[PDB]
């Protein structure tokens, strides 16, 4: 065994990991419904995690890689337990969730919440146990990539190395795993489980305000971290200050290594965005919010992307590569992704067409800015709430705002189908089997889109495998190009340079450039803002698909210098 041994326990804190960071990302709904916690407060408790990790990621990365590495990864995982369980720990202390708890619309002739909230946070709220909690995970996880990592390439085999790294990088996916089926076995359990008798309880995940057991997950995360920082206090230390600034100098003078670290802020800022908006692109281009973007993608995903991982280090050690050679099959990846996105311009499909928004209401003409697009002779009589947005179908295939505005008087209500009927505004032609009717929802686009869905899922997947074959390249490239003594400095940079700025920042300007492409937003009764109904087809897609180019078109030619340059140098 040997080194095996804290190869295991280190799989173990990846998993752990991995598991805290989606565990925490599945229950931000639920922790919002109990707690009068304004979603503005639910941001800033998201980003907890990122506020803890980041100011620590660098000051226990170079002070660490000289006092016992697997001790330090030890206490940052039982940092990490204390912080999940800190956690789960307000359930334990405030009372029952006893504040547990139409509109047709067809044509015819102040701060409560946060008032209430901040009164329920007129002193320390406790919202700020899960901030702290959160923060704590950040300040544990820290001590993970950056000081084990470097353990293994400075401790292992000539070429193992990097078989290692994607055997870690593939069990960390038992983590999503086990996070997806432990949510959704446990966010079907009440709040108070245990405490109150459950079949008092009106409220369904069907219904609004259901609240599940969130404080058992987080304490199953905290118990499972512990179990992992456990085996981590055994583990031998070698298995056989005006010193900081001047490492610092000496690792950001070097060309390569801030060359590379710019070249991976672009490409994995690119992909984390194209991958947080992905599903947004999915449902408003083809019309397939969970057709295929359900479960199902992921059950296919997950074993796709270890593979991934696994033959992408599998190849960087059966095939010897040199510096230049892993430089190389990172670009080689980097290619193959950017000739997928290249290629994804060619399935696109039509606009969705709904009246009033680009069309007049008869659908006779085009309208060129949706802004104060007049009323047609359907409903000028028809007092009809301009803002309210229920999309509904008619025969004719052209999607409409609200069966207000679709000219209809009447709907079945109570009963159980949703056909409208007697409307104006279908009425486009006469003696065409115009038996006026329309059913509740968008237009579903017809099969020539839902073909190509198909080949966007199946090219989407194709790049996921071919972008997961190269990451572990980054991890071996940064710690090949450094100078021994500084691997773990040089992780550490890097991983807070690809969390802070794209992490944190490529969400948001892929959100702003995305959101000027809005043609409905939904007008709020505090303020005319809100979130966005629907997204002009060809125009959102043409903003998303061509900032991910353009960024990993970036990206290549730095891997082309890079390349360049570092064959010059050796
Ligand atoms: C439909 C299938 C499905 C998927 C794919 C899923 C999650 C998921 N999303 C991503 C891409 C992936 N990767 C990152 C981030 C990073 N990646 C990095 O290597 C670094 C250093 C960062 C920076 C923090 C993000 C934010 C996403 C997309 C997350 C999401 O929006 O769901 C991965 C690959 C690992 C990863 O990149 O973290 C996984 C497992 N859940 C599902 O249900
Ligand atoms: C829907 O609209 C039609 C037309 O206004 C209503 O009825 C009639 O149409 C047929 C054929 O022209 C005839 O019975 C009369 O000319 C119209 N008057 C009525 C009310 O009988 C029809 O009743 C409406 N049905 C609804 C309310 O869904
Ligand atoms: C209208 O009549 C046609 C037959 O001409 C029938 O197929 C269709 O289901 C009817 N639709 C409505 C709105 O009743």
């Amino acid at each position: 065994n040997g080194l095996k041994m804290f190869l295991a326990a280190l799989s173990l804190s990846f998993i752990a990991k991995t598991l805290g960071a989606i565990i925490m990302k599945s229950s931000i709904i639920h922790i919002e419904r109990r707690f009068e916690i304004s979603s503005s407060l639910v941001g800033f408790i998201d980003g907890s995690f990122e506020i803890g990790n980041l100011l620590v990621i660098v000051f226990v990365s170079y002070f660490g890689s000289k006092l016992h590495r697997p001790k330090l990864i030890g206490i940052g995982c039982f940092i990490m337990g204390i912080g999940g369980v800190l956690t789960a720990l307000p359930h334990f202390f405030m009372g029952y969730y006893r504040y547990s708890k139409s509109t047709l619309s067809t044509c015819l002739i102040s701060p409560e919440i946060v008032g209430k909230g901040c009164l329920k946070e007129s002193g320390s709220y406790m919202w700020i146990y899960v901030f702290m909690g959160n923060m704590l995970r950040g300040i544990g996880e820290t001590p993970i990539v950056p000081l084990g990592l470097s353990y293994i390439d400075d401790f292992a085999k000539e070429g193992h190395s990097s078989l290692y790294l994607g055997i870690l990088n593939a069990i960390a996916m038992i983590g999503p795993i086990i996070g997806f089926t432990l949510g959704s076995l446990f966010s079907k359990m009440y709040v108070d489980i245990g405490y109150v008798d459950l079949s008092t309880i009106r409220i369904t995940p069907t219904d609004s305000r259901w609240v599940g057991a969130w404080w058992l997950n987080f304490l199953v995360s905290g118990l499972f971290s512990i179990i992992s920082s456990i085996p981590f206090f055994f583990l031998p230390q070698t298995p056989n200050v005006t010193g900081f600034f001047q490492s610092f100098k000496s690792i950001l003078t070097n060309p390569l290594y801030v060359m590379f670290v710019l070249l991976t802020l672009l490409q994995v800022s690119s992909y984390i965005g194209a991958f947080t908006y992905v599903f947004k692109y999915v449902e408003q281009q083809y019309g397939q919010p969970s057709s295929k973007a359900n479960i199902l993608l992921g059950v296919i995903t997950i074993p796709i992307f270890a593979s991934g991982m696994f033959l992408g280090g599998y190849i960087i050690k059966k095939f010897k590569l040199n510096t230049v050679g892993i430089a190389k099959f990172s670009c080689f990846t980097a290619v193959m992704s950017l000739s997928f996105y290249l290629l994804y311009f060619f399935i696109l499909c039509e606009n969705k067409s709904v009246a009033g928004l680009t069309m007049t209401y008869d659908g006779n003409n085009p309208v060129t800015s949706h802004r104060d697009v007049p009323l047609s002779y359907c409903n000028s009589d028809c007092n009809c709430d301009e803002s309210q947005w229920e999309p509904v179908c008619g025969n004719n295939g052209i999607t409409y705002i609200s069966p207000c505005l679709a000219g209809c008087k009447s709907s079945s209500g109570n009963k159980k189908p949703i056909v409208f009927y007697n409307c104006s505004c279908l009425e486009v032609t006469g003696l065409q089997n115009r038996n006026y009717s329309a059913h509740l929802g968008e237009c579903p686009r017809d099969d020539a889109c839902t073909r190509k869905f198909y080949f966007f899922v199946a090219i989407q997947v194709l790049n996921l495998f071919f972008s997961a074959l190269g990451g572990t390249s980054h991890v071996m490239l940064i710690v090949k190009i450094v100078q021994p003594e500084l691997k773990s400095l040089a992780l550490g940079f890097h991983s807070m340079v690809i969390r802070a700025l794209g992490g944190i920042l490529a969400p948001i300007y892929f959100g702003a450039l995305i959101d000027t492409t809005c043609i409905k937003w939904s007008t709020n009764n505090c303020g005319t803002r809100g979130s966005c109904r629907t997204y002009n087809s060809t125009s959102f897609s043409r903003v998303y698909l061509g900032l991910s180019s353009m960024l990993r078109v970036s990206s290549l030619v730095l891997y082309i210098i890079l390349i360049y340059a570092m064959k010059k140098k050796y």
